[PDB]
């Protein structure tokens, strides 16, 4: 019995497992329950803290993945499968994982808490790209990740009802944050230094913890990779959430009154709800998700935009960034003329039709404004430009410009902000070249996977992964991603509204740039809302 | 006769003329100045279409410039060369329908391609007798026959009560047409080729040229056309019948008048200077680059809006040279946009930029005005006074000239015409406006006419050589419909503008350089998006 592998937390005793990372062992505690299984009558309800257990609970394997839609676009293709559940699905899924150096840290160690993405309808903390061993073994970090309910089980909401108040998936994350405060110090973690980080919907989640007071006493710094609480997809209004839930109920026979309706839904097998999750969207679209956080006036006292516009963020530090090609991944999911298999060279008509699917809320005049802005009028009909502009419309509307707005409002209201753009395309990537650096393919580098020799990355990429892990961990330690040992003269400067400085992350050394899509995001952030408004 | 110069006596349809032998730097040229081509449009003829001049008896002396058409005189900067050079340099009078002819001396042997100049001045000012429209350099150095005509401006030229008989509108354009007919019948008596007539003009003169392209009766009077910094399409060159009737009725009221007949009859009793003194009071909004009395869309001269005509016209037999100067808008800011002056750097604030945009784009709704400010803002330096100043100029210049011209080039090109486009980027070493204005509106003219060749005008040697190149381009285009020199192949070639390639050339002290895209991004905003945004808002 290994003593480094035995931990006592407030609920009982855990047994971890020793894992070999490239440079040495690490202690892993996988599958720790942090809440009562949200099953039967607990479906759609806020989580409850886990009850104590007897004996030694075995924490040496990943637990189940929260029940969720499983993608089928390209069956068997690594590029999509790598995001699919790699364990059994189950509503009984509220578990978390802790990686730690081996032996356990001698000093209290800053903690990183990963919140996975997946559009609030999918995702799991057990995916290979979220493997926490490299960060713990190389940087000596204590790394935590939790499962949280997705889709109908995490965010179906009859606002104001007692039986489905919405946002329970975010309340799952919050309970895991509360768990870290109460237990992490038993693993050697420092609960007074907790950094959240996440990507896509995980990044947005991080942002809502920034914007929700009860969460603010549970972390000290945040990282939002390719996602924001503001923007067009991360939240919905009480009304639109009430609409979609009532429609999903109709589609499954409920009701044959809020309590009446939610009771019948708790009767249905999980897959019956998943079967119809995608049929409640008001328009044909990409980058829109049926069940996402709701503006309930509770977890979110107002819209994310209103909250970032007025909040005080003085004692907060944030690292925010985007990938080079945010939108490419999504075109193959609904925009006619796109495929991972051909080069997706589109006509102009295809480009206009595609803009209605990328900006599904846009009016006639507003889609025209978008088309005229992204058209290259020296080659207005070149298909290569047209496809590339299609990807930029989607990525700019859903990620880049939302990020630039958040970064600007945070910096202006006291926060200390650092911004990046990630421009390296993995040598291992299996999507076609035309997709560039797609949404989500910086993650494998920040977690250090290239340091695994069997994965067949390039020597340059291994050196690159280490640099990224230093930025992230250095940010967790200090709030500043710059190395207190490297006194070479390319320093990552803070993003400000004045200079708007950000850095390029790629194989070459840090390069400092100014203006994050400044002109084009002026269009999205400043003009387009006044347009759609006056219509 | 008997003891006068036999090379200076000519007969035209209306009688005999005596011209004058002028000195150009390279030799003598024949000038026939102040030839009347119409009955004086005075008295009961004010606002009426012109009539042919009645033949005279004896030898009409044609050695001096005749009257300038009655017009507003500029006073923003009294005695300053930048404004005085454009002011009237002969007596103001309603009796002003005269034209001028320059030819080589002795007059040419073979029939010679003809150039007709139509001055600008916003349709409220101008004269064919200004120093910068001097034909003696084109005539002497290129051997061209050059003709320029006065036309009625302001109320006398363009006040209209559309549909009435006593003020049908556009008589100023009919004045120009009557001169074009005069050239058809008489230019052979000077050695000019009536079958090779090229029009060229600038600002409102360029737009005039564009209007003759679009009016069917004019089209049988010329063969080629050059439009410098001006277009018949665009926000300022025309007004609807409704606007024109409203402005004419308002000016009448402002001068004591009072049924169209009685109302026009009253205007005809007013002193010319009373009309001029109230011209500017009829503009619907605080504006720059708007002019009270301009050509009206009458359904006669202009069968429809210029936009509709250039959109649906056959131009496969047309050859046009069109271009702009580097800083079309800067000149106009100091005539209305608070914060701007010729005597300081005009560094303005973001608030002055927003107020200035409402003035340069006087028709924009609040949303359309916001779109303009969002487009032209430098979001990395959104409060930089220098960028805001240069963006104010870009707004006015792009809205009024560069994108109207860009739209015109693309339409004519798509519909059969042969088009050549340029941007004129050289600032005269003699310019008296401040540096920040760059290359202002209308400051390529003195180079096209070849003033730099006048040794007393203190230009540089390169400026002299440059003006020769420009004269070579214009005349070659007149001779052949192609500005390129047939023999000289070493020089870089000036390609036609096309929709596929959108090629144009820069004209400056350096050799011809070819560029693609006539401010393509920004003009898509002006020409494609803004019209639909104002259609809603
Ligand atoms: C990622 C994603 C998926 C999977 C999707 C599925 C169906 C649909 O209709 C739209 C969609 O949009 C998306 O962006
Ligand atoms: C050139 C020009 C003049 C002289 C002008 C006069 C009065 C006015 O009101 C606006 C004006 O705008 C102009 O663009
Ligand atoms: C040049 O930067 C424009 C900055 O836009 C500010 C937002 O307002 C504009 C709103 O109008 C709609 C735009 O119409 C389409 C034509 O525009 C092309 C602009 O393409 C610039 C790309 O870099
Ligand atoms: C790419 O493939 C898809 C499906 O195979 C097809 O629908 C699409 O039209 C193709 N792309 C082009 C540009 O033809
Ligand atoms: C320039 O002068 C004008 C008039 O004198 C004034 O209104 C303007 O504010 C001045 N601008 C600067 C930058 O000095
Ligand atoms: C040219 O320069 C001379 C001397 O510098 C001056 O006397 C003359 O007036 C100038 N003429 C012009 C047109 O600038």
């Amino acid at each position: 019995e290994d003593p480094q592998l035995l931990v006592r937390v407030r609920g009982g005793q855990l047994r971890g497992i020793r894992l070999k990372a490239p440079g040495g062992p690490v202690s892993a505690f996988l599958g720790i329950p942090f809440a009562e299984p949200p099953v039967g009558s607990r479906r759609f309800m806020p989580p409850e803290p886990k009850r104590p257990w007897s004996g030694v609970l075995d924490a040496t394997t990943f637990q189940n993945v929260c029940y969720q839609y499983v993608d089928t676009l390209y069956p068997g293709f690594e590029g999509t499968e790598m995001w699919n559940p790699n364990r059994e699905l189950s509503e009984d899924c509220l578990y978390l994982n802790v990686w730690t150096p081996y032996p356990r840290p001698a000093s209290p160690t800053p903690v990183l808490i990963w919140i996975y993405g997946g559009g609030f309808y999918s995702g799991a903390a057990s995916l290979d790209v979220y493997d926490g061993r490299f960060l713990a073994q190389v940087e000596g970090a204590v790394l935590v990740s939790m499962n949280y309910r997705v889709g109908t089980f995490g965010f179906l909401a009859l606002p104001g009802s007692r039986e489905a108040p919405g946002n329970v998936g975010l309340l799952d994350q919050r309970l895991a944050l509360q768990w870290v405060q109460e237990n992490i110090a038993a693993f050697g973690g420092d609960p007074m230094s907790v950094t959240l980080f996440g990507e896509s919907a995980g990044a947005a989640s991080v942002g809502m913890h920034i914007l929700s007071l009860p969460s603010r006493s549970l972390f000290h710094r945040a990282v939002l990779q390719s996602g924001t609480p503001n923007g067009p997809w991360a939240t919905v209004s009480a009304g639109e959430a009430r609409r979609r839930a009532t429609l999903l109920a109709r589609l499954v026979g409920c009701p044959p009154n809020d309590t009446e309706l939610i009771a019948c839904l708790r009767t249905r097998p999980a897959q019956d709800l998943v079967d119809h999750e995608w049929h409640v969207l008001p328009q044909e679209s990409i980058f829109r998700f049926s069940f996402v956080p709701v503006v309930d006036g509770d977890f979110l006292s107002d819209t994310p935009e209103a909250l970032i516009n007025t909040g005080d963020f003085q004692d907060l530090q944030v690292l925010v960034g985007v990938v080079k090609d945010e939108g490419s991944y999504f075109l193959v999911y609904g925009v006619p003329g796109f495929s991972k298999d051909n080069e997706s060279l589109i006509s102009r008509a295809q480009f206009l039709a595609g803009v209605r699917i990328g900006v599904p809320q846009a009016s006639d005049l507003a889609a025209e404004a978008v088309v005229l802005h992204y058209t290259d009028w020296l080659h207005p009909e070149d298909p290569t430009h047209l496809r590339d502009a299609m990807s930029a419309v989607v990525g700019d509307h859903n990620v880049v410009c939302p990020v630039a707005q958040l970064a600007g409002r945070l910096a202006a209201q006291g926060a200390r902000v650092y911004a990046y753009i990630f421009e390296h395309r993995a040598s291992t990537l299996t999507w076609p070249l035309w997709m560039g650096v797609p949404h989500g393919y910086e993650i494998e580098f920040i977690f250090g996977l290239p340091l695994d020799p069997s994965l067949n990355y390039t020597t340059e990429e291994r050196i690159f992964a280490q640099r990224l892990m230093k930025y992230w961990t250095n940010f967790a330690r200090t709030g500043d991603p710059n190395d207190p040992r490297d006194s070479k003269s390319p320093q990552w400067p803070p993003y400000t509204t004045a200079a708007q400085q950000y850095v390029s992350l790629n194989l070459k050394p840090l390069e400092v740039r100014r203006g994050l899509r400044a002109q084009t995001c002026a269009f999205w952030n400043r003009f387009l809302p006044k347009l759609l408004s006056a219509t």
